[PDB]
Formats: structure tokens, sequence, C-alpha cells
């Protein structure tokens, strides 16, 4: 395992919908401004990052980066055409290579499959094609000090692994020192028998926390029982990233926002949504 | 407005992954064996139906039926094809026809567009033209003594109205007095700001209420908060369909479980998972 401390994120899509100089800017001021350890990027296109411009943003405003990213149909590891499963491992090596480049340690979400809705039930080849990648990727990143962690999502975003518990067996089939899953209160306010039973399975196999509401907006407006998760989190003494994850019709990241149904104004103001989230979290864990 | 009452019932997916004359049977004598009132009949290709043969179990185990379905991309009244609206006309006319047959008041359902994952937003000619085709729909099924009742649903499975608040300001461009709010619990688990707002805004305007778990499976395993759902409902005394609604992949309707990414068996045993669900409704309303 590479070092993880406890360090509270911003998600780049509570400021910004790409990654250009001004995007780039206003995600990492944004982030800065609030008061977060670290900036999330999204790593969906990880040939489009300028990467001494972000590692320049990085320095200016004192700021750690994480990377999560979601494959895409051209580039899922769970394929059956190894063309495609070559595609996405060629694009999980770029994202490597870029969050090495930003000095960054940790590479999370949807790393193990296509990122939206499957047509069908996985099967058992497509499962161990995405178990043989996340081997060959978590190597790679080994050789760089940089941790993977498998983002658990619900039902309409996977058919691999919609439940910690699932996360856990994908996980152990994995079987890298580095490789470790990533639960999000968003998934699994759909998904979980209530917000406790994965964090205590999970134990020191935990090594990344989004933060989002039932709706992704505003924390504290919705359905989700942040008390119980909290409260589970402390059990096991989780010492690792927690990334505020908000989407909003505000910003748009013309592919990932569409993958993920935004349809709605959850929230306007990026630097209200951003410090009333931290203060939220900070008032809970830490 | 036609009349309404207080009835249980349950979607005939917690029996039947097709409404062949067995799975009719099936459904028919499970939703009878359970202490149902009616069962939801899943009516997605309405002239596959035996209605006659149908007619007659009703009549065999005392039943009652209402309809529910979602339009496809063939059939969405939202396109901008006018030749896809009147395929989606043809369609609502001929369920409602079913419906009335069967001696049914209620179609209810994703009636307003097509069921599933949008690429993209919305436009203000989908929304007006959706708005359009239930006024059409109203009109049709008030000369049969039948209301319709649009189902809210979460943003994976519609770019219209996401939240009981956004179906309201729908319904009122539709401005039809047969024509209702149909609220589920399992999508205002991840769209709704708490379980109240949506149920008290909407008073005489929620014609139609889907009971589902967080996951879709065993009510009370999950993270939906049924006390504040049912306390909203009791304080505007909710007289009408409360319909028990849940998904495993033990039961597969070939078209509707892949589009609801029904991926995980939540459940074996209907008459199980049937009986349990009215008990616990039972015990929290009426
Ligand atoms: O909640 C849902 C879909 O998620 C159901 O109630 C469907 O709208 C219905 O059409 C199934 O018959
Ligand atoms: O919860 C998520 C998706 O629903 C993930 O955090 C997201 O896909 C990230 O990969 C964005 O960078
Ligand atoms: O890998 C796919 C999988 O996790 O999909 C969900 C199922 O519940 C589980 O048994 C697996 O088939
Ligand atoms: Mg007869
Ligand atoms: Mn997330
Ligand atoms: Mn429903």
């Amino acid at each position: 395992a590479f070092p993880k401390r406890l360090e509270y994120g911003g998600h780049a899509l509570v400021w910004s919908g790409d990654w250009s100089a001004a995007g780039a800017r206003k995600a990492i001021a944004g982030a800065a401004r609030a008061g977060y350890d670290y900036i999330e990027i999204a790593l969906l296109d990880p040939w489009q990052i300028d990467v001494a411009l972000t590692k320049d943003l990085l320095q200016e405003y004192n700021l750690r980066a994480h990377a999560s990213l979601g494959l895409s149909a051209a580039t899922d590891v769970t394929s059956t055409d190894p063309a495609i499963v070559a595609k996405g491992d060629e694009l999980l090596r770029k994202a490597t290579d870029v969050l090495y480049a930003l000095g960054g340690s940790e590479l999370c979400g949807v790393i193990y499959c296509a990122l939206g809705k499957y047509p069908g039930p996985a099967s058992r080849e497509n499962r161990a094609n995405s178990v043989a990648a996340m081997q060959r990727l978590a190597d790679y990143a080994a050789d760089k000090g940089i941790n993977i962690d498998l983002e658990v999502v619900n039902r309409y975003e996977t058919n691999i692994m919609n439940t910690g518990l699932e996360g856990l067996a994908f996980l152990d089939e994995v079987n890298r020192p580095n490789a470790f899953l990533h639960l999000d209160t968003y998934h699994m306010n759909i998904e979980e028998n209530g917000m406790a039973k994965s964090v205590l399975a999970a134990g020191d196999r935990l090594g990344y926390v989004h933060i989002g509401e039932s709706h992704r907006g505003y924390l504290g407006t919705g359905n989700v029982d942040f008390a119980s998760f909290f409260a589970a989190l402390k059990q096991i003494d989780y010492r690792g990233p927690i990334t505020f994850e908000s989407f909003s019709s505000e910003i748009v990241d013309p592919k990932l926002s569409n993958t993920l149904c935004v349809w709605r104004n959850l929230w306007h103001d990026s630097d209200d949504l951003a410090g009333k989230a931290l203060e939220f979290i900070k008032q809970r864990y830490g």
C-alpha cells in the first residue's frame, strides 16, 4: 500500500466542466478557497490534460490532486473483444502516467468497466476480463507509487459490482497490495442494506470515500443516513481520502454529465455548496 | 376524475416475467393468495395480452386489475419525430382499451416518455410534446372512465420529471381532471428532498403510489424512510392504489428487467416476498 492520510477533497465538477487552462484554475482555486486538501480531477480523456499547466496550478494554490475516471464502450476492460480491452489497458496506463507526473497517489472511480447502462447482466468472462485488467493496472501503478481504488456504483452505472460486499469479493480476486475498495454514499443509498455493513466488512480494504447526497446536491438536504456511515468509518478508524462529489446542470462536462443523467439544477453557487459540504463532513468526521 | 379507493396491489413482476395464459394464472393466483385487492399488469406490449382469458382469471380469483407501462424509443411521445409520437399515441390508446376491458380505472407508470436512460437532457419541444400527448391520452381515457397517473422516476429512467414538484408543474400544463401524479418510494429515495415534501405538495393530485425498497427487494432491508413517507400519506389522507413493486433476476421480463438494470437476485420466493410486503404496508398505513 502507498501512503494514505485522512484528507478532504472536492471533485472538479463542483466548480468546472472542462480542464482547459481556465477550467483547471477555476476548479483548483475553488477547492483551495473552500479549504480542501486536494482536488479530484476527472480523467475520462487523460490525453487532453495539460500536465505542466496543472502542476503549476497545484503549486500556485498549494493543493494536492487525486484522479478518478470511468471507461467508455471503446475502452471497456470487461469486453470479450480483446482489442477493446487493450484500448482500456492503454487509457488506464495514460491516466496513471498523468497522475504520476502531478505527484498524485490515488487513481479511483469506475476504472474496471464502461461507466453507464449495460444491456444485460455481466458474464463470468466479463468479470474475469475486468479482474485481469485491474491486476495489470495495479502492477503498472505500483511502479509509480499509485494506489488504485475500485468505486462501487449503482445498477445504472455498472453491472459488475453494485454493493460493497460484491466490491470486496472482486477486490480479493484482483489480489494486489495497492488495490482498494472505493465507497460512494450516493451509490450506497440505492444498493446497500443500510450504510454500515459494507464499511465494517471492508476495514483496512477501504481506501477511498465519496460523500454524495441521495440526489447529488447539497449535503443534508436528501435521504442519505450520514450518521450511520460516519459511525462505521469511526469504528474502522478510516484514514484515507474523503471527496465531496456533487453534480448540477449548472456545470456540465458534456460526456460525464450526460452519462450521469444530471438533468436538474441542484445548486448554482459552487463556493456556497463546497464550503457548506466541507463544514458538514468535518462536523461529522475528523 | 373517476373514483379512487384505498386498495393494495402487487406488480405482476413479483410473480411472472411474461403475461402468457400460465404467467397470468400464476400472478393472479399469487396476488389473491397473498391477500392483495388488485394486480398491476405491465402492458409494455398491450397487443400481447389475451384479455378475455385474463378477465376470466380475475373473476375466478376475485381480483381487480390496474395497468402500468413504459414507452420505448419506437413509441416515445416526447419525440420531435411525429411518426414516433403517433406510434406512442396508438400504444397508449390500446393500453387504455385493454384496461377498460379488464374493468380497471387506473393507467399509471412512465406513460409520458420512453422508460430508460436518455443520452442527453429534454428540449422544450420534448416537454411540450409530452404535455400534448398526455392531454390527448387523458381525453381518450376520460371517455372510458379511466384516470391516468404519471409516475415520477429517477434520472436514469426519464429526463422529463424526476421529482413530485416537477411532476406537479407538468400536470399544471396538462390541466386535465383525470390526470394525476404517481409517486414511487424507490425513485423518491434517489431524487426527493426527504419523503414528505412532494406528497404534501400533491395533496388530492396524488393518484397512485408504488412501494419499493431502495434496492427494489424485501421492504425494510434497505434505506427508504417509510416512516416519513407513510406519515405524509396520512397527512393528506391518501385514498388510492398502493402497489408493492419489486424486481429480482429470479423473475425476468426480457425487455423491462434489462431496462431497469435488475442485475441481482434480491429474492427467490414470490409468495414470501409478497406476503411480507403486504404485512409491512398494512402495519404502517390504513
Ligand atoms: O417504477 C417503475 C420503473 O422503475 C415501474 O412502476 C414502471 O414504471 C412500470 O411501467 C412497470 O410496469
Ligand atoms: O460516482 C461516480 C459516478 O457516478 C464517480 O465518482 C465518477 O464517475 C468519477 O469517475 C468522476 O471523475
Ligand atoms: O460480476 C457480476 C456480478 O457481480 O453481478 C451481480 C451478481 O449479483 C453477482 O453474482 C455477479 O454476477
Ligand atoms: Mg369471460
Ligand atoms: Mn463517486
Ligand atoms: Mn414504480
